[PDB]
């Protein structure tokens, strides 16, 4: 039964943790700041199927911003508009979350506000001295409801 | 609690029917055969943040084709591209069901395919002889799950 999977996922909320189910960065099609929407990588972002795009500066692992496919929608190709204009003009809010959130909590504050989209990221103790926040990846609604309806 | 409501919804799945849940045609954004993708439809389009738009000929029921945004990707707002064009080239498959289906089988159908939209239609049988489909709306794989995970 589709019932039996769901109450189960929903008991295995309470155990399994937003590292269990996440999209690893290595796994996650992301984008340059420093990219230019012209024609060819607005074509790029479209057919990559994908509503929202984690935009790093540098390095994968520092995420700075976070592109809509909405964005957009209009934005001339002709006009070779930089990225940096439409994530200072959007700015939309960054969400961040530790590898130990249950996914109870993590479906909470997905449901509380207009987030869909979290960055996992780890305490990273195991220094090497001083410690820093160090981005895993991301996890989305999606993966969670995921967890929920999926057969097992 | 979150695990109650989800585990009501699970419950709800069967008695509750794709009819319940569904966005009225009324209620959905969509978008002529007839259309051209200019920019300023490309931007329409793309502003509205639906991932898959209805495309209907005629009247908004006689349901045609099933554009997506993704579609929009190698197409280019200067040349002035007949959306026939591209409902012709990539042709995604339209799925119909029935307005007294379960929301458990439906869920089943979601999750067997790739298809993630179907309309939903009626038969109404006030004749005027012979008997025909009426579109009431469409139902997504959203839908059912906000009916899981919403409380109640
Ligand atoms: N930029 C990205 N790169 C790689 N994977 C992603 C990206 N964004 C989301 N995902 C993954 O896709 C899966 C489904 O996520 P989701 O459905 O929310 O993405 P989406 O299809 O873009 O959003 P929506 O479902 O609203 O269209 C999740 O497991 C998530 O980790
Ligand atoms: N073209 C549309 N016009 C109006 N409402 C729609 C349309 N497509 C979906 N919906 C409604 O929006 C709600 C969420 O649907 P869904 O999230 O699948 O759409 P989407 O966000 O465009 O797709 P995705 O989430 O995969 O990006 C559903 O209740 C559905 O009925
Ligand atoms: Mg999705
Ligand atoms: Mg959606």
């Amino acid at each position: 039964m589709e019932e039996l999977n769901i109450i189960q996922g929903a008991l295995e909320l309470r155990t399994k943790t937003v590292e269990d189910v996440m999209t690893p960065l290595r796994d996650c099609f992301m984008i340059t700041g420093e990219a230019i929407l012209d024609f060819n990588t607005m074509s790029e972002i479209m057919e990559s199927g994908y509503t929202r795009i984690p935009v790093f500066e540098g390095e994968r692992s520092n995420i700075v911003d976070l592109l809509f496919v909405k964005d957009l929608a209009f934005v001339d190709p002709d006009d070779c508009t930089p990225l940096k204009t439409i994530t200072k003009f959007y700015n939309h809010p960054l969400h961040f979350v530790f590898n130990d959130t249950k996914l109870d909590a993590m479906l909470e504050e997905f449901k509380k506000g207009k987030s869909h989209l979290a960055i996992v990221q780890r305490v990273n103790n195991e220094g090497e001295g001083d410690p820093f926040y160090e981005v895993l990846g991301i996890v989305t609604l999606e993966d969670v409801i995921e967890e929920i309806i999926k057969s097992e």
